[PDB]
């Protein structure tokens, strides 16, 4: 209702930016069969702002062909806490992704990128701690501390307390970090209270036997915030001297933003592990509505997640936007004005042999790896498998040729052979160089 | 995964229900090119469980032509609170709907219905209060109290505190209930503390002038539960003697399950208005992923929403009856309180009766736009005509008969002639003008 009121196509995006009084959002939107693009874009602006410039959201650019709509949102539109003045993602979502996901003259609309000015950005919580908290526990440097080797305990559900704690103890003989699988909590056959006490003990045992610090990411997701807090408090107290070796895992997608903020504000000294479960329905690229993975992860940083699962366009782009002070998104360049980084958590698996190639492309190895147990395949076993990943990181870090590092490191050496086919392709003459 | 382990097509749904130890879910699932249907469903149950009532989720019925997969989840799989032993929707979502959806051999999966046995249903919060709390305030019978007439203040945002409170006052001369628009909260040009104080006073005035009780639904949505609580406490406090007349609006979609549970458990005596802003991203019927609006609303009753925007008579029945039929499962609610449907749109006085006739009752909250705003005499007249059309239907009096004695209603025909033409042919001569 105001394809003149809600549309100002002569505005310079640079102007908007420089101004610092508007949140900008870029969408991939298509108007229903028949309706005008600009009119519909007008309709989406109005509908996402004022019912019926200044407090009005404006369409500043459109690309009919590209199904591209960019809208400026005055920062005065966003809600903030009566308690402390701070911003809230709930509001950001309502305004730029709310009832506008339900219109009638619009076929689909998906947010691809957003820009938040200094004034607004500064009102967000941001990460309290990141991987540097973990580096510290590991006895690593707080700047470029490198790779954290982890896993997920499997089966997903089924293990009793003792069996679960023994599987933890066993991976900790080779690796650094273990996280509960999504669903693990207080099932009647594996009570959280019992399980956690046993996991804490398994942590002590692997620490004494290994001479190395170990880490656990404990699922505290619940519907009730007070339930989240009681889980967190039970976990930290139980872990005792090992309380700083504990990360708090919250599935922020299924429990939502309030679950995330509960852990963030109540346990700001522990890494807040933001797990993404079933955010598939929206972020998935076959989906034309909602927002992208990029957008999701960028939001996570402002929310205060310490790390978030990001996966093995470009995730590299996600990684940069999450960790750098100045990053380029698909549409907007963003400054973070000193907000702490949010650590990428990568999953899947690459043997020790491919690992190096990943770090090269990324440019750092400052990530948490939560690898399928397959990436831990090795003729000598999974302890050796996890060790080889660490050895591959160490070679890469030191700038030492891998073939040479292997000669003095059994598990990396032995790994070459575990995947002789991979070596061939990658390092021809390894055998030569090894004896084998 | 294991096509022989997680598959038990000899299991009878009837036995499953009677046993009372399995959550059942029905999905519209398509496997990617080249994978066998049973195989894929088996992998889907596996990745959703341990990746009968062992601990493994079992596929008990398949229909590849209809893309139908039904899985039985032992109740032992579901997380429950260490604090009080109650169930959590967060666990229901993760298990039957989390990860398990960004798969490989599976192209799309949408949950269409679920069955909760008694033992598990009993561990959910459920609604604390529903429309019967509003009826009590309005001086209506607590059983079939009928229609609650409201609106949304517009514009969506922009109005200063005083202007906002007066717009409220104005509508309250004709209608019963007003809700904040989803995004209205503590914007710098209309601070929540100032706005709410003015609205509470507009409520006192409207009430003194009309001799009728008025209701307000205030947005308490936030990321921080402690901010949610603070908003709620400030609102109840400020409404003073009118605290019972406030509904707490929470967008459980943008803020999630924990925002809803915060309000449910901290203010169990006030109507929890569950706004779905944004759900349309998943539940819409273009998305072949997530779950339907039916499922969304069904969960909302278990979580404890007092009312939910429903925008069918099937969702309406599932939300309000003690026993309802869903697309695949018949559910008993065991005395768990009804969750009231909140209807919106352009329902004018003329369409009201047909709608009541279909639904079979008028026990809803209508947040009316242009059913009210669209009346020739303005919104107050619009509001009154909606109330008149309900009274006529309630009483068993024909609306033309009623419209003859009630000017608002009569003037509603002139306001919506297409509707009149098409619903009450002969209306013109009848109202004679």
């Amino acid at each position: 209702d105001q394809s003149s009121r809600y549309v100002n196509l002569a505005l310079k995006e640079e102007d908007l930016i420089a101004g610092g009084e508007h949140v900008l959002c870029a969408y991939i939107m298509k108007p229903k069969a028949g309706y005008g693009y600009v009119a519909t874009a007008a309709h989406f602006a109005a509908e996402s702002s004022t019912g019926t410039r200044g407090v009005d959201a404006l369409v500043y650019e459109v690309d009919e062909a590209r199904e591209l709509t960019k809208i400026a949102y005055p920062v005065a539109l966003f809600d903030r806490n009566i308690t402390d003045g701070k911003a809230m993602i709930a509001s950001f979502l309502t305004l730029t992704m709310g009832n506008n996901q339900g219109m009638g003259d619009v076929e689909y609309a998906k947010m691809h990128d957003f820009y938040v000015p200094e004034a607004y950005r500064a009102l967000f919580d941001g990460p309290s701690v990141n991987i540097s908290a973990l580096w510290k526990v590991l006895g690593r440097p707080e700047v470029d501390g490198g790779l954290v080797v982890g896993t997920i305990i499997k089966p997903k559900l089924g293990l009793r307390p003792k069996p679960f704690a023994e599987a933890c103890h066993a991976f900790w003989l080779g690796g650094d970090f273990i996280k509960n699988d999504e669903p693990q909590g207080n099932q009647p056959f594996a009570p959280l209270r019992d399980t956690i006490a046993l996991v804490a003990d398994a942590m002590r045992r692997a620490q004494d036997e290994t001479g190395e610090a170990k880490l656990f990411s404990a699922n505290i997701t619940a519907d009730d915030p007070f339930e989240i807090i009681a889980r967190g408090e039970y976990v930290l107290e139980t872990f005792g001297e090992n309380a700083s070796h504990v990360a708090l895992l919250v599935d922020g997608y299924v429990a939502g933003a309030a679950a995330i903020t509960t852990a963030r504000r109540r346990f700001p000294d522990n890494f807040l592990h933001y797990h993404r479960a079933g955010h598939g329905a929206v972020t998935s690229p076959q989906s034309k509505r909602g927002y992208t993975a990029f957008v999701h992860c960028k939001m996570a940083r402002l929310q205060g997640a310490s790390g978030i699962h990001t996966g093995t366009s470009s995730d590299r782009a996600i990684a940069y936007m999450l960790t750098q002070d100045e990053a380029q998104g698909p549409f907007y360049r963003q400054s973070w004005g000193g907000m702490k980084a949010c650590t990428p958590i990568i999953s899947g698996g690459m043997n020790a042999l491919r690992m190096p190639g990943f770090f090269e492309n990324l440019g750092n190895a400052n990530v948490i790896l939560t690898a399928g147990g397959g990436a831990f395949g090795h003729i000598d076993g999974p302890v050796a498998g996890a060790r080889s990943l660490r050895q591959a990181w160490q070679a890469w870090r030191d700038g030492v040729p891998v073939l040479d590092y292997a000669r003095e490191h059994k598990e990396l050496a032995r790994a070459f052979e575990s995947f002789p086919g991979d070596a061939d392709q990658i390092y021809p003459g390894w055998r030569k160089a090894l004896g084998v």
